[PDB]
């Protein structure tokens, strides 16, 4: 039952990821002063301008231009030869700030907006994530690590990766194609770039046993990649949602994460759905689990909760849905309380995926033991 | 094996769908003149402005502001009481 | 009856003169095609963006971004070390 599956990822220098980081950098700055703020930030990045817009309900004061320039400068855009300069780019702000207001049960607050959220978890990997997306993130993350520490000074922030895994009866048996498009300077020649990228990025990351002679490598297939970043293509917040969550391995509700405060179910419930999906798999209840949570605006309780185990469940499916409702409080404020999301920790989550990194509140498997005992699996 | 499944949709007046229609209205106008054109249009819609941007490789001439205002007017935003007016909104072009 | 009188002038690289040249570069491009056109162009120049706006009553087609970048490039702003780059600056059109 061999079949090829492909997943891709982009580096922090990609225009669609610059907007995500800028939006979350604004969110983290606000959460430091007013944790209970309401933030919905949208960022548009063009060849020489950054447009930061959205509606904010807070009492905090932030300098949008300073935050934006620092975020871009940290990425590594410092002069116009790269195609974008942090110190000489227009930073327009369209942010509409309001004033917070001032006795019922806090956990009974209705959802601020409707939407669909999907959570996924599989025992395929150690971090309970799909394998193809994890290694796609490793390549671009390795590219930024190598570029910044000075191993390859001629690299530039923009980079994209794409790995095609060859499954066989549900198990990975090799890698069929690796694509690594990276932005460089005009100093380096094309032939030497491919040798360096292959030896210094692809080799240290991917396991050597998967890379056989049949594996095809496409390192800058077109040619030179000197001018990139915002000049090469426009960037908008939430255009890279699939590469953030799971790649193509799991369904997605369609709600962007970056630039949204935890009070919006479009972000917190997706984290919560991943939280309950990871715990179910970590508890041994199922090899793969997919959770769908749906909210109606102005209504506290979710309109629907769906658990799907793809016929890999150790307990009857209707029993799992009872366990999810019993243990996890899925009301919009209950998600914040059970995950402690009111902290400025969202700058780091907008770079190489919101899932799979264990230092996040929603990546903790603490209720796994409780679920296993409740299901009576000993 | 009962299980609830939910799907949602938004009308053409939704802000995220106004941008989609404006972007494709620009695309259709270009394809009428130069079918082999290369269009990558991104639209940002705010409270009182519409920002149309992207990179176009064509020999066609189009009036972005006229296309954008006609698209919004056909949706049904005609005065500020609705929260958005097609005849009195800023249409910036970064194409 | 001695008295001191002072007058001043600015170079073509001054920000207030870049806007004037950009506005008239647009005007000259339109007048080449439609001499009887009606042009009222206002240009706003910031740290990294150029905003070209105004109302035009003509039958001519002009590329505002190409005209603006060529005008700034001829002045001599070619890289960001000078504080402004013609090849990597935002050119928004509100015409």
């Amino acid at each position: 039952a061999k079949h090829l599956f492909t997943s891709e990822s982009v580096s922090e220098g990609h225009p669609d990821k610059i907007a995500d980081q800028i939006s979350d950098a604004v969110l983290d700055a606000i959460l430091e002063q007013d944790p209970k703020a309401r933030v919905a930030c949208e960022t548009y990045v063009k060849t020489g301008m950054v447009l930061v817009g959205g509606e904010i309900t807070t009492s905090a004061w932030v300098d949008i231009e300073e935050i934006t320039r620092n975020t871009v400068r940290e990425i590594g855009y410092v002069h116009s030869d790269m195609g974008f300069d942090a110190n000489s780019c227009a930073v327009l702000s369209a942010i509409g700030k309001q004033s917070p207001d001032i006795r019922a049960d806090p956990l009974e607050q209705g959802a601020g907006d409707q939407g669909l959220m999907f959570g996924y978890a599989t025992n395929e990997t150690d971090v309970l994530m799909p394998a193809p997306i994890t290694y796609a993130h490793r390549l671009v993350q390795r590219q930024a690590e190598v570029r910044k520490n000075g191993t390859l000074p001629w690299l530039r922030p923009d980079a994209k990766s794409q790995v095609t895994f060859q499954y066989d009866d549900g198990k990975i048996v090799g890698i069929d194609a690796v694509v690594l498009s990276t932005q460089h300077s005009e100093e380096i020649d094309q032939k030497s770039l491919q040798e360096a990228v292959m030896e210094e990025i692809i080799k240290p990351i991917l396991p050597a046993e998967w890379l056989t002679s049949a594996t095809k490598f496409f390192i800058n297939p077109t040619g030179r990649f000197v001018i990139g970043g915002p000049m090469g293509d426009c960037g908008l917040t939430g255009r890279k949602i699939i590469v953030d969550t799971y790649g193509g391995m799991a369904r997605h509700g369609g709600g962007a994460f970056s630039g949204k405060d935890p009070s919006k179910v479009d972000r917190s419930a997706a984290y919560a759905a991943r939280y309950v999906a990871k715990n179910i798999v970590a508890a041994g209840l199922a090899d793969r689990c997919e959770i769908q949570v749906s909210y109606a605006i102005g209504v506290a309780e979710p309109t629907s909760i769906m658990v799907e185990t793809f016929g890999t469940e150790k307990v009857p499916s209707e029993q799992l849905t009872l366990l999810v409702r019993e243990f996890f409080d899925l009301r919009p404020y209950g998600l914040i309380q059970m995950l402690d999301l009111l902290h400025p920790i969202y700058k780091e989550t907008a770079a190489y995926g919101h899932f799979g990194r264990e230092h996040f509140p929603w990546e903790k498997t603490d209720k796994a033991q409780l679920l296993r005992d409740a299901a009576g699996l000993k």
